[PDB]
């Protein structure tokens, strides 16, 4: 059945609630971003109107195949009226087509929900500037201090200049990157543009992208895998056995593979700086870990809530055990305390 942190109240809408069945006084279905964990439970044949970005819009369709007459796509930061209510979708800064959502409810409250976010400082410059928000229901993945990780800036710079040095000292090296989902697309896309090379992939992968209104896509992607000297596997692939087995595929066009993991945090960065980081290596194949993230980091995370000044915080992740809703709860009082809300 579906639980209360994917409930708005004072509405008859869901926030990423498909996987319940029919939701009891749901008129329309919100989907935050194509992530599985959250649009698990659409299909072909669901019959509700679902809210989402455009790009969103284009995944339901084409890798859902959710009939169009049910997908109702929203500009960005533009006021709509929905089933009579006022809602804006606000960039999450997670996955392509990620969206936050304000809920402006009859009776005056003002809620946000960030779906999956990484919260950024320009965010303070959205339309949530000078916007009352009584209720946060707030992407916690990272929400504690330990948490911490590079800008996405520093990893890319970390994962060209790796990839450059590696293809300019020996030209048959092979550069793979795995792939779980959508997101992250940044770490293959500045790989192959430093490398002059377009980004090879399976069909699927190619035709996720397809969707995602990133501008001049047909420059840098492709399905010929000879043609290209970046590779895309799933994500479970990028062990040396399963890069070992995709070299021999190569037809001996490339005697060393050199695979990036974009991963979200790990135990390594509390130790390790970007600059520092180094792979694992067995013969000709080496494996960077790097630390990619698409969720807040603690930091950020606190720095956006400190700002919003929230009257309520309804955490959507680490919901599942007493520890982590009183650790969550903690930081929650901690941040007001010293903000003075
Ligand atoms: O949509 C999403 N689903 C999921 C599901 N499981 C996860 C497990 C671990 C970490 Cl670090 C991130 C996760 C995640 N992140 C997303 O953005
Ligand atoms: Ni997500």
């Amino acid at each position: 059945t579906c639980p209360f942190y994917k409930k708005i109240p004072g509405t008859g809408f869901t926030v990423d609630a498909f996987q319940y069945g029919v939701v009891e006084g749901c008129t329309a279905y919100f989907l935050t971003h194509f992530h599985s964990d959250h649009y698990a439970g659409l299909s072909k044949h669901f019959t509700f109107p679902v809210y989402c970005s455009e790009i969103t819009g284009n995944l339901l369709k084409n890798k859902l195949h959710v009939q169009e007459q049910y997908i109702h796509p929203l500009p960005l930061d533009t006021e709509c009226i929905v089933n009579g209510v006022k809602v804006v979708l606000l960039d999450a800064n997670h996955c392509p087509g990620a969206v936050m959502i304000l809920f402006y409810l009859p009776n005056g409250t003002v809620i946000l929900h960030t779906g999956d976010f990484r919260a950024d400082p320009s965010m303070e410059r959205s339309l949530l500037a000078d916007q009352k928000v009584h209720m946060l229901y707030l992407d916690t993945t990272y929400c504690s201090p330990e948490y911490t990780f590079p800008s996405q800036q520093e990893v890319i710079r970390f994962a060209i200049n790796t990839a450059f040095e590696a293809v300019t000292l020996n030209p048959h090296a092979l550069v793979v990157c795995g792939t779980y989902s959508i997101g992250k697309e940044k770490v293959f896309l500045a790989i192959a543009d430093v490398l002059g090379s377009k980004v090879g992939m399976s069909q699927e992968k190619y035709k996720t992208l397809q969707c995602l209104n990133i501008p001049e896509i047909n420059s840098l992607i492709t399905t010929d895998m000879c043609s290209s000297l970046v590779h895309l596997l799933p994500m479970m692939q990028i062990n040396f056995k399963g890069l070992q087995s995709h070299l021999k595929k190569c037809g001996g066009k490339y005697n060393q593979i050199l695979a990036f993991r974009p991963t979200g945090w790990t135990h390594s960065n509390k130790f390790t700086r970007i600059a520092d980081v180094i792979p694992q290596t067995k013969g000709n194949i080496s494996i960077y870990g790097i630390p990619y993230s698409e969720h807040s980091s603690y930091l950020e995370m606190k720095r956006f809530v400190q700002w919003l000044k929230p009257q309520k915080i309804i955490p959507t992740v680490n919901v599942g055990t007493w520890k982590s809703r009183s650790t969550m709860e903690k930081y929650f009082r901690e941040w007001k305390l010293e903000a003075g809300y």
